[PDB]
């Protein structure tokens, strides 16, 4: 079988590993500003 | 009503503006990626 | 090259286009109904 | 417990279950359109 | 046209049906267990 | 300040964390299960 499209293929997978591998980032700082918003809340919640 | 609890409503909005945005970005890399790809095996479909 | 498989590949991006515009119309309109609902909230926080 | 926040729960949860149901709603037309690009590449595979 | 590649379409479609119907169940057990959380901060605030 | 609603941010994150590795999951699955059809393809594409 073929070593060229064998090698766009490892490209394909490698760009949909690293748009995987972003989505995950930009998640994960979404939930973290939520979070610190949240907490932060929590703090104006027991005090105002 | 409080300026405080809508001033972290504000950071709260920006957060998940920019999340969106976020995800917006990477999406379309991935497509970018993956449609150059694509592009690439048409040629050598063309040909070989 | 095929004008032909070019032509799929207009509809293809098309396609995905119009599905990226509507995935973020619908979570545009899932955020602006939960954020309404928080706001409303508010309002019967700081009353009740 | 109040009726109050019930109630508005009562319209977060649909809110948010509409997005549910657009979200797949737009995935599925997607996949649609998408596939049908695909279904015709194979008759002008199996031809040309 | 060939039955061949119409079944792995089969095999595409069946898998990424399954996907949809995995995403589904994961979202769904995501909003079940954030709104008990939800729901218990609730009685925690009616009386605490 | 207190405990509890520490307590129930506790798991709510751990519902987040968990949502996050199931659709990581599923979605690795997907791409696993469409990923071995296309390599079923080229094999079928250099042969017949
Ligand atoms: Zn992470
Ligand atoms: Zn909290
Ligand atoms: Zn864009
Ligand atoms: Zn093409
Ligand atoms: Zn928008
Ligand atoms: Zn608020
Ligand atoms: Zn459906
Ligand atoms: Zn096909
Ligand atoms: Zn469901
Ligand atoms: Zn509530
Ligand atoms: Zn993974
Ligand atoms: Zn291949």
């Amino acid at each position: 079988s073929s070593l060229l499209e064998k090698g766009l293929d490892g490209a394909k997978k490698a760009v949909g590993g690293l748009g995987k591998l972003g989505k995950d980032a930009v998640e994960d700082l979404e939930s973290v500003g939520k979070g610190a918003v949240h907490d932060v809340k929590d703090v104006l919640d027991s005090v105002l």
